[PDB]
C-alpha cells in the first residue's frame, strides 16, 4: 500500500567511471536525452572500466526493493566505445539470490529509435542482509531503493478511466 | 555410470559456486571450470557463478 | 536413433515490418522455410488413433 523512496547508492560515489553521460534520445526529458531516474548508467572514464565492487547492507526495519539492469549493445564496437571490456559481467548477490548475468549481443531491429535493450533485474533486500555488485561493464547501478512500508490488500486495475473525485 | 539395475534411478548431483577468484584457484586451480551431465535425455552444462553473498 | 548428438530447435513469431537477425560463427541450423499464419480461427489438437472417414 505505500513504498518510500531512500537513496542506497549516491550517483556522485561513483569516482572511477563516468555516471553522468548516461543518456539516450530513447528516454527525452523536456527535449534532452535522459535515462530512468531510479538506476545509473554508468560509463567508462578515460578509456577504462576498473572492476565494480559495491556492496549495501539493509540497515532499515523493512523489506527493501532493489532495481537494477543489464545493457545488451548492438555489436562489440558498441562494447569497446562504451566499457572498454570486450567480455563483462554483472554478478549480484544476497543471502538467497545468486546472479551472474552475461550480455547478450546481437543485431536487433530499431524500438524507440535504438537497437540495444535494458534488461532490468530486481530482489527483496530482507533486514539485516546485504546485495553486493560486481561488474566490469554493462551494469545499469542502482540508485534508488523502495521500502516497502505499509503492506495490505489491494491490486492492480486494469482499466482506462481515471479519478472522479468520489469516495 | 549405466543403468544396468531395472527400476528407475534418482541419480543427485550438484555444483559449488566459491566466493572470489581466490577460492577457485584454492580449491580448483582452474578459473575457467565446467560441469557437462548428459543422458538419452539430459543436455546440460552448468557455469560456476562467483559472486560476493551473505553468511548463511 | 543411431546419433548421440542433439538438435535443439527454437522459434519466434515474426509480426510484419519486423526484422529476425542471425549471427552465428558455427552449430548453426539456419532457417529455409517459413510458415505465414494466413487465417487465425477455432482449431484444436486432438489426440486419437483413429483416422480420415470421408464423411461430414
Amino acid at each position: 500500500n505505500h513504498f518510500e523512496k531512500i537513496q542506497i547508492i549516491p550517483k556522485s560515489s561513483w569516482s572511477s567511471h563516468e555516471a553522468s553521460l548516461g543518456v539516450s534520445s530513447a528516454c527525452p526529458y523536456q527535449g534532452k536525452s535522459s535515462f530512468f531516474r531510479n538506476v545509473v548508467w554508468l560509463i567508462k572514464k578515460n578509456s577504462t572500466y576498473p572492476t565494480i565492487k559495491r556492496s549495501y547492507n539493509n540497515t532499515n526495519q523493512e523489506d527493501l526493493l532493489v532495481l537494477w539492469g543489464i545493457h545488451h549493445p548492438n555489436d562489440a564496437a558498441e562494447q569497446t566505445k562504451l566499457y572498454q571490456n570486450p567480455t563483462t559481467y554483472i554478478s549480484v548477490g544476497t543471502s538467497t539470490l545468486n546472479q551472474r548475468l552475461v550480455p547478450r549481443i546481437a543485431t536487433r531491429s530499431k524500438v524507440n529509435g535504438q537497437s540495444g535493450r535494458m534488461e532490468f533485474f530486481w530482489t527483496i533486500l530482507k533486514p539485516n542482509d546485504a546485495i553486493n555488485f560486481e561488474s566490469n561493464g554493462n551494469f545499469i547501478a542502482p540508485e534508488y531503493a523502495y521500502k516497502i512500508v505499509k503492506k495490505g490488500d489491494s491490486t492492480i486495475m486494469k482499466s482506462e478511466l481515471e479519478y472522479g473525485n468520489c469516495n
